[PDB]
């Protein structure tokens, strides 16, 4: 880390440059004090790693609509509104499955059960399968150990929601008043199958199991059916350095590095001054970009978000 000197990490020259180039999305700082480290521990999915076994197609040319938000058509799904933050730790492999899997639950069991599944439980307790932890992982694998050894409740940091709450503190930016500071220091909890205090039931009584898992087929038309009838659903996609600094309209990479791979929550999608997009959930916390969200270019498999899709059905009675 760089002590306190001089903090902040992309140039105004990065966020004047994208804004000169009148393009699609507006720039500005989304980060201030963050070390260089912090922002590549952000980025924490492999692309390119395992597949599911199956992947779905459409054949029937059904009649979708031209722009779409699952937060509108399933308004009883607290979930899908919600968006989480992943701390200083590259755990959004886990974040952008066990977020499509609280809104699927809500959704496949129709109303009558909401929760918030463990980005914890997952993070901790798959292991070398899924990756890394806090150094990265892979989705495919995170579905997997749905299927397998299924997810226990687990709300936000310090909120008292669930059998494991997330451990690792948000790190909404910083600036303010030296809230804890973005680190790239980080380890990965160990697996504790013990619900916290003061919840009942208990941790293998509290699983959450998934069907199956499965991708969905790299074509906009097929991506867009599967939310539409079966809720949101996990991405991934090469973030470069200008995506840092995202504050709304549609994201088009014009500048920067590649930083890495992150994973996300594609919820829905629509056409925004020409321009069609993909209606997408990041796990930075509220307080980066458009309120925790953000809009991406769609239909030319931008940055590969169309490519590494994958989701799957829950368990139900």
């Amino acid at each position: 880390m760089r002590s306190r000197p001089s903090f902040h990490p992309l140039s105004d020259e990065l966020v004047n440059y994208v804004n000169k180039r009148n393009t699609t999305w507006q720039a500005g700082h989304n980060f201030y004090n963050v070390d260089m480290s912090y922002l590549k521990r952000l980025c924490g999915t492999f692309l390119g790693g395992p597949k599911p076994p199956q992947r779905v197609m459409f054949t029937e040319d059904l009649k979708l609509p031209a722009s779409f938000d699952a937060r509108e058509q399933w308004p009883q799904c607290p979930t899908i509104k919600e968006i989480r933050d992943q701390g200083s730790c590259g755990s959004c492999w886990a974040f952008g499955a066990v977020e499509a899997i609280s809104d699927r639950i809500c959704i496949h069991t129709n109303a009558h059960v909401s929760v918030e599944v463990s980005a914890e439980d997952l993070l901790t307790c798959c292991g070398s399968m899924c990756g890394d932890g806090c150094n990265g992982g892979y989705p495919a694998e995170a579905w997997n150990f749905w299927t397998r050894k299924g997810l226990v409740s687990g709300g936000l940091y310090e909120s008292h929601v669930g059998c494991r709450p997330y451990s690792i503190p948000p790190c909404e930016h910083h600036v303010n008043g030296s809230r804890p500071p973005c680190t790239g220091e980080g380890d990965t909890p160990k697996c504790s199958k013990i619900c916290e205090p003061g919840y009942s039931p208990t941790y293998k009584q509290d699983k959450h199991y998934g069907y199956n898992s499965y991708s969905v087929s790299n074509s906009e038309k097929d991506i867009m059916a599967e939310i539409y009838k079966n809720g949101p659903v996990e991405g991934a996609f090469s973030v470069y350095s200008d995506f840092l600094l995202y504050k709304s309209g549609v994201y088009q990479h014009v500048t920067g590095e590649m930083m890495g791979g992150h994973a996300i929550r594609i919820l829905g999608w629509g056409v925004e001054n020409g321009t069609p997009y993909w209606l997408v959930a990041n796990s930075w916390n509220t307080d980066w970009g458009d309120n925790g969200f953000f809009k991406i270019l769609r239909g030319q498999d931008h940055c590969g978000i169309e490519s590494e899709v994958v989701a799957g059905i829950p368990r139900t009675d």
